[PDB]
């Protein structure tokens, strides 16, 4: 679940109703396990689900698993720090 595409791909099967697109996901390093609407980031391993309108995958990810490797990498300590409520 290294690269992008093979997320992607596994978005498929995605449900219709789930108000978050699999591309925004992905790009985040989330793949659908297939099982309801869990997801889990291939880096960290954290699972998230119950996804509802609104959700930016990249907050969720920095607000539930703020020591991942990828998202600090991608996003950076600063964006992080933000999320967890340090200006
Ligand atoms: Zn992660």
């Amino acid at each position: 679940m290294q690269t992008h595409a093979a997320r992607m791909r596994t978005f498929m099967y995605w449900p219709s109703s789930v108000p978050v697109q699999p591309e925004q996901l992905a790009s985040a390093g989330f793949y659908y396990v297939g099982r309801n609407d869990d997801v889990k980031c291939f880096c960290c391993d954290g699972g998230l689900r119950c996804w509802e309108s609104g959700d930016d995958p990249w907050v969720e990810h920095a607000k539930w698993f703020p020591r991942c490797e990828f998202l600090i990498r991608m996003k950076g300590q600063e964006f992080v720090d933000e999320i967890q409520g340090r200006y």
